[PDB]
């Protein structure tokens, strides 16, 4: 499977799991060329993405292979800060945006939430509509070494070492948000023990489990 | 794209996003002739609307081109009060009606809610089943210059300068209501800063963003 | 449209609007012969109902035209107490059952809830699994002259003067329950004024509005 | 109907009712050979299960008929402790996992919840990612003679005397969790009387009702 069809599959999986709110959905894949990234072109939604819809652009959004969503220009900043990351996803999914609107960080209280235990930062500042510089610097510093970040009053972003892991973390974060919001009906949520959480975090992020789960999602589109 | 197929597309987008509760859904488009508007004929739902289902009627609901939903007669009153508005949508969508049933105005707490920041009025009075005169005057005075209004114990109405902007505001209001209701689980909601909210309000209501998002929704029907 | 296809259409509308929880769904239509009713045969769900699946049975569940769901035997008791009623629906729909599980009567707080204003009784007693005699007598006395009743720890039942009105009330009750439950997030719900509620109750239950809305739902199946 | 197609049908019913969260879904059927069980092979989701996808494995996960999901190895432990049980289901369904994340046992407050009255244990300890020995022993001791168990911070498991009853209990538990969570909006939930609950528990778990409801679900896939 080439990276262009893996990118298109990830977009279908994101829409299949209900992670699209207009054209806010963004996905990128680190290009072999420095200061460049592969992303979805402007005006296209997640579930209508084909391999021929992802284009390579540079730091100035010059489509150097194959017009990209200009709100993805900040992706190069976090790519710069994290060489281990090859793919990024940022959407305004319903449950994750509700958590972000209430300024609520994730509370790891169930097994499927552990992939984000000690791996989901929280950026309390909502900068409005900043330039790619301010937005890119703000998220990079707040993301740190973590695999995901909840952006208050905004949504989330996932930083995966592959398109598969970024999609994996993206689907699990949104369902983690739904789970946390529903469990809130019984009052404040008690988190699980950190030692077991990290243990479950490591088991659920295994490349064999991540790869097989992604393949399962592909066959569903 | 002609206005008749844009009207039919808007109805499909409204039903696609779950904004129909029986035959309560109403949509209108200002006619070139004064004291006349284009609307959907009686008995038809949103997702079964075709370009040949929208008819022109006057102040007395006389179908002067192509029987209209008589509960849309009040649309001419707000058209009279706002010459900048060319399209109107009024539905009893599930999340917006729940917000209206609880007498709850919108609290702008997330980025996708900003299109309604300082642009969503609240009519606390529910007049029951008034004549088109009383209902038209009540909503016009309460709507003011705003792009939308929550009608307590009823639903909402959007006033757009085009069918595309009315549909745009309609979809974002309903998902704003869903977001606010879900975020309420954590207690009262803290709104975002007004200066950034207006800034995000202006960016998200850009005609290029509104037009592209509408096109994306059309390709989905 | 014959009554056999109207019964089958009502079942599809009930399943279309998500009102099935296993084989608990029951629908009946008063037969021309006394002490007899038309109902759906045992083992069939709502969305697989055809006109040839409704059979006439008597007080002893003897299929005298065309084996019926024996839990519908109590329908004859309420038919006896209300000669104006020709159709009955009883389901364990998700939102209405949640309201019944919490022993919560309907609070009319939105326009689409008015068809049940002063028309939805509440039976606080859950009798378990009673015989058709006890269950039939208990519901008849508690239903009174009302068009619907919430059965605590159970579900609801609608009593319509036609299959169309029973389906109409059934769909609006379930969405009334969903609306009330969601609006509860903001605290206790303030009901609308009774005078306007009865006025809206009378407008929304007009046979022309009920008939047109039913036709719209049929074209959707 | 052979047991291989009954197993495949159960998986489709589980996915039809929304009981899949990645590849966490597990189903097993006791084999005629001791210390062996029939389960779904690794990497496959519930709704893509065919009769030719279930394989027989022993205590060491050696596929002795037809590679199985190794997280199902603990199924043999509970099979050992309960000879009356022939089928087991363990999923991380959304509503049941939210209940488990909040450490909330089921409160029987509605008729369709009674199949689990005095039949749903609660394991407060979440062991993380234990070996099949620890996980198998922990669940067996906590399950006892009950037909289901809520696993805190995890999900649930159902122990049925057939694939049909395990699927039956599985679907009703998840909808019981959804019902309880939604009813929580009105405050703490008052449970029904135990005598009637056990009576309704016995009526709803009748093999004729369980078998007919399973057949209805099969015709829906
Ligand atoms: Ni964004
Ligand atoms: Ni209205
Ligand atoms: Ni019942
Ligand atoms: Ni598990």
């Amino acid at each position: 499977r080439s990276y262009k069809e893996t990118l298109a599959y990830a977009c279908r999986i994101l829409a299949m799991t209900g992670q699209e709110a207009g054209l806010a959905g963004q996905i990128s894949f680190r290009s072999e060329r420095p200061n460049a990234y592969w992303t979805l072109r402007f005006g296209l939604g997640f579930d209508e993405a084909t391999p021929d819809d992802f284009i390579e652009v540079d730091r100035d959004l010059n489509t150097l292979t194959g017009m990209a969503n200009p709100a993805t220009r900040f992706h190069l900043w976090v790519y710069d800060a994290r060489p281990d990351v090859k793919s990024l996803i940022h959407t305004h999914s319903p449950w994750a945006s509700a958590l972000a609107a209430a300024r609520q960080p994730l509370v790891i209280a169930q097994m499927d939430m552990t992939p984000l235990h000690d791996d989901c930062a929280f950026l309390g500042e909502w900068p409005g509509v900043p330039i790619a510089d301010q937005e890119g610097v703000l998220i990079s510093e707040a993301l740190g070494r973590k695999r995901a970040i909840i952006l208050a009053h905004h949504g989330y972003l996932t930083a995966g070492v592959s398109i598969e892991e970024a999609t994996y973390l993206s689907v699990y974060l949104e369902r983690a948000a739904r789970m946390q919001i529903r469990a809130q009906a019984f009052g404040p949520l008690t988190p699980v023990d950190d030692a077991l959480a990290k243990e479950a975090h490591d088991y659920l992020l295994k490349p064999s489990i991540v790869g097989a789960t992604f393949d399962y999602w592909c066959r569903q589109t």
